[PDB]
């Protein structure tokens, strides 16, 4: 229903030059009615508020948080997209086994949402208990995938979820066609963004992983800017000639 829909990765891409960012919300402040801006962040909805605050985010028309767990607009949670991963998804079961592990405690109440699942592993635990949780969990047909992050983090969540099939979903959901979609990112878990069917900028400050996926994978959508941050996305709203 708007020219563009822009979607953006927060922590190092949108946010990281703060001055660039001020620069990019003052310029799309003016044509705000123009395009729908979603903010694509691993933070949970409150998270990504609270970051909100710290920079001076501007209102986006959509977040998609949680690694792809939850997507919110201004009026609530998009059900269409809860419904999509509450297929086959048995929250319950899945908490009460994980539970079982005297290795993992759960995290703060903060961290988990009706589709996702979190706990810490012990310091002094082995990453085998991973192993062996994920592979208990395999043999079962429940489509639930387990994420170890920093040696300390777990996060159980249903297949479906993350950041790119959250963008895609919201992509068809707006009818948005791909050449009026701009993805922006910076680190390796920014992959699945640029999987989608749409333009996209990796900002100079990109993490090596992103920058070999671009080197080996990348076609004439996907821009390397030269700027990094928040310049990139002006940069890339200038050469996908969105906007004028
Ligand atoms: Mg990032």
């Amino acid at each position: 229903m708007r020219q563009l829909l822009l979607i953006s990765d927060l922590d190092n891409t949108w946010v990281g030059d703060q001055q660039a960012l001020e620069h990019l919300q003052e310029y799309l402040g003016d044509r705000r009615g123009n395009f729908y801006l979603a903010y694509a962040t691993g933070r949970s909805y409150h998270s990504a508020r609270e970051l909100q605050k710290q920079v001076g985010l501007m209102e986006p028309d959509y977040w998609l948080t949680a690694v792809g767990s939850e997507i919110y607009h201004p009026e609530g949670l998009d059900q269409h997209w809860a419904d999509y991963l509450s297929e086959h998804w048995q929250r319950d079961i899945l908490q009460a086994i994980a539970d079982g592990f005297e290795a993992l405690k759960p995290q703060s109440p903060l961290e988990q949402n009706p589709w996702k699942i979190s706990y810490h592993l012990d310091p002094q635990a082995c990453p085998t208990v991973i192993d062996q949780l994920t592979e208990m969990l395999k043999e079962t047909g429940i489509p639930v995938q387990v994420i170890f992050s920093s040696g300390k983090d777990v996060d159980l969540l249903p297949q479906r979820s993350n950041k790119g099939n959250a963008t895609q979903y919201l992509q068809q959901h707006l009818a948005m066609e791909p050449s009026q979609t701009l993805v922006c990112g910076d680190s390796g878990n920014d992959i699945g963004l640029f999987e989608t069917s749409a333009r996209g900028v990796i900002v100079r400050n990109a993490q090596p992983e992103l920058l070999h996926w671009y080197d080996q994978w990348g076609d004439s959508r996907h821009y390397r800017a030269q700027s990094s941050h928040a310049g990139a996305i002006l940069e890339a709203i200038a050469h996908f000639d969105f906007l004028s």
